[PDB]
């Protein structure tokens, strides 16, 4: 949980969707069904709105924000790595964002996609349906195997069924 | 909040800054007028003194340390980016921290500086005023322009703003 | 603190660790004596094991978690810097891995070794002993020196009296 509203705007959370309660939610962010917020994530939708679609995850130590005129939306499917930040993107379905990756402001990933780790996005690159994007600043190495692809879904199904599992067997301790 | 003291240190914190209930601050720490620290924000002064200048943000996610005998010192008007983080040096006034960027000890960032996203600065390494950094080792690779500059400081007073309405207009639901 | 448990499995702490409240360590988690869990460091013990040998320390908003089989195993005075994600992973001892840095799934570190801040240790990548590791993809660079080998195991010494120091004096306010 830890969720706050902001000058009148409340976060519109699913009831299916997992926000652990060291995760933190403030103002317009919407998050639908069956996505997941981990530990430490913080969506600070104080700005512009940052919207969450179904199925996706958002993990440990992430940081989702916008930039005036730039909200956030993330796709269907799409897996945010651990300590990665999310600037005022817009991101497609089945994406895959690298653990400590960055994606600026005016960005445009497209379905499919895969960011690698510590890669940098920058303001306004477009990325291509079925894409690798690695370096800094990232670049388009090659297209997705048929097995990277069927991960870009996977491994947020993956993510979905672990969120189940911590909303019924976590306890404090 | 979620502000501590170890072994008689005390954090001094300016009435007027902003400091999220989920950011930690500890020990030697001095935050001047109108900063703020967001979520999930550490500001270890456990070793050596941690000071932030008036009118700097530190944002969500970012860490800031030292190492014994290299105190942080933080200019005004300073915008440290999201997932960033400071050990042990100085920084100049309006400088601006790139997002998951990383500055380490003893490094000095001039006045009017602005450090690339997951750009690193290594141990000891100056940055002259005007200076826009970039890569892993960070160098500089030309000087700004005047409407990043301006930035340098425009940057800092929106999040001034942008603290503010959550000292007026946060809550927890 | 902030200890939880997920479906029976208790993290199991030595009695001398140090876990910050503002931590969150869940799950199938072993923290051995004079380890140390700092600020927004998140041990996510929900799929595969995560077990942090003893005199180690993981900083602030680190993030630290597994794959299906493959589990993370953090040897003795080991470092692991700020901000910086360990992923389904070995680790030897007298490890420094250092600031915002990242190790993937299958990767083995091992003894005496030194990974850069924002360097990028790929998955499977085997690193030996005594070396400095640095880049993305992280790539071993030489050996270390007298000084730095001395160092890898300093930097936890450091931490295991800095641990103590919060134990004993540590105070919200
Ligand atoms: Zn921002
Ligand atoms: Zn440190
Ligand atoms: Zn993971």
């Amino acid at each position: 949980m830890a969720i706050y509203e902001i000058n009148g705007k409340k976060p519109r959370i699913h009831p299916s969707a997992f926000v652990d309660e060291n995760a933190v939610v403030i103002g317009d962010v919407v998050l639908e069904e069956k996505t997941s917020v981990w530990p430490s994530a913080v969506l600070r939708g104080d700005i512009e709105q940052i919207y969450v679609g179904k199925y996706s995850n958002v993990q440990d130590n992430v940081s989702i924000h916008t930039s005036h005129g730039y909200p956030t939306e993330i796709g269907e499917y799409v897996t945010i790595g651990h300590n990665a930040m999310v600037h005022g993107a817009k991101v497609g379905n089945y994406v895959i964002i690298g653990i400590s990756s960055v994606i600026l402001d005016g960005a445009k990933i497209g379905d499919h996609v895969i960011i690698g780790a510590g890669a940098v996005v920058p303001p306004n690159k477009e990325i291509p349906d079925y894409s690798l994007v690695l370096g800094v600043p990232g670049k388009v190495v090659r297209q997705l195997t048929e097995e990277e692809i069927e991960w870009t879904k996977k491994n947020a199904e993956i993510y979905v069924e672990l969120a189940e599992k911590h909303i019924k067997g976590r306890k404090r301790i």
